[PDB]
């Protein structure tokens, strides 16, 4: 699939913390995602979430922030 649930991240491999449920959606949705939300708690600690990012965008994988 050219989509997928995760967190959004930069070109670090860093997610996008968050305070607002609202930034995450700004966040996701302009760059080609359904919807976003923040998680205060997640597999990778606080950051955005994107429903349906397009894999252009980079995600949050296994390693760390660099």
């Amino acid at each position: 699939n050219s989509v997928r649930d995760a967190y959004i991240a930069d070109s670090h491999n860093c997610v996008y913390e968050c305070a607002r449920n609202e930034y995450c959606n700004d966040l996701c949705t302009k760059n080609g995602a359904k919807s976003g939300y923040c998680q205060w708690v997640g597999k990778y600690g606080n950051g955005c979430w994107c429903i349906e990012l397009p894999d252009n965008v980079p995600i949050r994988v296994p390693g760390k922030c660099h």
